[PDB]
């Protein structure tokens, strides 16, 4: 009842709809990003959500223990864990920035209002060049002007290192909801009501709701939309399976999938609406076009929202409340992502059941030491590289392998009966077709297009060198290469001839009685042709 609805709210809003979605909408065409996003959502965001929810609820294992249905494909369980670790590495930095801004908001005069300060260049325009908020961010919080690229980083900054330490301590002691869940909705509604009334908001709304029919012919908005759907829904991170492994057996995993995706899409739409409504007003007030008012990067919202707060009556209170909300949202997301990895590695190995605090300490210390790279002078370059290369092709490859392993090796007709065991009904033809044919081919197309059509990352005008791209590709392939290695190890470890090795490697562990009598279900084509 109310506990069910309060659980949907927690999954409906996260840091991926407030921080990344508007920045990806602005980077691509305004309104040309909403067509691939909605198409990919409808096609392969509900089937995958349903699949992971049901798999976790039925097999009662975190991330790699659910692969008793196909022992040879356990490498995706480690791939998703590596992806989660990589994501958390740069996920901590956003919380550090939010803490910095929250501490800086306790003033009678906000520091990002005018440019008379010591961190301002002559190229600053006051309501007329660079805006005071972007200059304040870059040259007072990041100190980006002292870095000459990714090959020249410098020592870490002592102001942001303290925030990172505080975030790490809080996360560890939280890992070892009535107020925390309904605060972002109130804040976003208030911001939307404010931004609707601003003089130049209609132009931004029109640019947001207009679809450009020439930006859809480029193979970048599709990849961005697919990766953003994966980021927002949590598919491909190992989080949904781990969360659902604790749910009741006779739980309706279909209604949850139907409702959570709808509410998530509505929240994403509202966030983009607010951001573009403020962008239009800024562009009108600065006498510049909408596309030439900011840079495409993870500095949006951090540049926009302070300027929106500055126009409210008592701006200090609004700023404090907004940054507290952002801090809580980021903490929740990071703690969930880290708990996924911790529980997966605890379930996998047996010695660690006597190493709980001494394992969480190791994980958080490694995360802190790896996040220390992004608090240097040139940390935004490392942030951009990580954001481009940690997920994307690797996460889509992992999702494709998971879908293939569940729908072709185990069997969609057996998955349906497993669902019908816990819930009184079984999936219809639409769900089975989407699981078996529609989703895998689209995922394969997106993966192939992403690999063949490579676009180097950039931050405004800086173009990354060759070795940066090589290191990024190594980082991306490190998690992807976990499937063939485990497959080869599993094949070589099992005893018997080739046929017996294959039979024990592809058949489920609950079918050993049938396999021992020469009754392998995967040695006939009726099993592979059945939808
Ligand atoms: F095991 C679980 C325990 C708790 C939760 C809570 O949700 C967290 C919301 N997720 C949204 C999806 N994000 C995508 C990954 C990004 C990321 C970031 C850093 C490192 C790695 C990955 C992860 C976070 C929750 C909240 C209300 C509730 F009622 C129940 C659970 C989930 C699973
Ligand atoms: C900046 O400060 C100087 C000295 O305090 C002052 O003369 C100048 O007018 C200020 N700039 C603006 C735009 O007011
Ligand atoms: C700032 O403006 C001056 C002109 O007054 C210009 O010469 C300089 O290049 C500008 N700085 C930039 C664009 O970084």
């Amino acid at each position: 009842k109310i506990d069910f609805l309060l659980s949907v709210i927690g999954f409906a809003v996260d840091l991926a709809n407030v921080w990344r979605f508007p920045y990806l909408c602005y980077k691509n065409g305004g309104g040309a990003f909403l067509v691939p996003y909605l198409l990919f959502m409808v096609i392969a965001g509900m089937p995958l959500f349903y699949m992971e929810l049901a798999l976790g609820q039925f097999n009662r294992e975190g991330a790699a223990g659910v692969w008793k249905i196909c022992p040879i494909l356990k490498g995706v369980g480690f791939t998703v864990i590596l992806i989660s670790l990589y994501v958390g590495f740069f996920y901590n930095v956003i919380i550090a920035w939010a803490l910095h801004y929250l501490f800086s908001s306790f003033t009678t005069e906000l520091p990002w209002i005018h440019c008379n300060n010591s961190w301002n260049s002559p190229n600053c325009s006051d309501a007329h060049g660079t805006t005071p908020a972007a200059e304040y961010f870059e040259r007072g919080v990041l100190h980006l002007h002292q870095s000459h690229g990714i090959d020249d980083l410098g020592p870490p900054r002592w102001q942001l290192t303290a925030c990172l330490v505080l975030v790490i301590v809080l996360l560890y002691f939280s890992l070892w909801v009535w107020i925390t869940a309904t605060m972002p909705y109130v804040v976003l509604t208030a911001l939307l009501l404010r931004g609707v009334t601003l003089p130049g908001a209609i132009d931004g709304i029109r640019a947001y709701l207009s679809v450009d029919f020439y930006r859809l012919c480029e193979a970048s908005v599709w990849i961005d939309a697919a990766t953003q759907v994966c980021f927002s829904l949590g598919v491909g991170f190992g989080v949904l399976i781990a969360f659902s492994s604790y749910n009741k057996f006779t739980n309706n995993c279909y209604r949850d999938a139907i409702v959570t995706t709808s509410i998530n899409s509505l929240t994403s739409f509202s966030s983009g609406f607010v951001v573009f409504s403020f962008l239009g007003y800024m562009a009108q007030k600065h006498s510049v076009p909408i596309g030439d008012v900011a840079k495409d990067g993870p500095g949006l919202i951090f540049i926009i929202y302070p300027e929106a707060i500055a126009t409210l009556p008592l701006s200090s209170a609004w700023a404090v409340v907004f940054f507290i909300m952002l801090l809580t949202l980021g903490i929740d997301s990071a703690m969930g992502g880290m708990e996924s990895v911790i529980t997966g590695l605890i379930d996998e190995f047996q010695l660690l059941h006597r190493h709980r605090e001494l394992f969480t300490l190791f994980i958080v210390l490694a995360t802190f030491l790896l996040s220390l790279f992004c608090v240097t002078n040139g940390g935004i370059y490392v942030f951009t590289l990580l954001d481009h290369f940690a997920a994307g092709t690797s996460i889509l490859f992992g999702v494709l392998i998971e879908a293939i392993g569940v729908a072709w090796f185990y069997g969609v007709g057996q998955f349906s009966d497993d669902i019908q065991q816990m819930t009184g009904q079984r999936p219809s033809l639409y769900w089975r077709l989407c699981w078996k044919l529609v989703s895998p081919c689209f995922l394969l197309f997106v993966v192939v297009v992403s690999i063949v059509t490579f676009r180097p990352p950039h931050y405004g005008a800086y173009i990354f060198p060759d070795w940066a791209n090589a290191l990024g590709w190594v980082i991306a392939t490190s998690s992807m290469a976990m499937v063939p290695i485990y497959a080869a190890y599993k094949f070589c470890s099992l005893p018997g001839s080739f046929r017996e090795k294959l039979a024990y490697a592809i058949a489920p562990e609950k079918d050993r009685e049938l396999v021992d009598r020469g009754e392998v279900r995967q040695f006939t084509l009726r099993h592979w042709l059945k939808v």
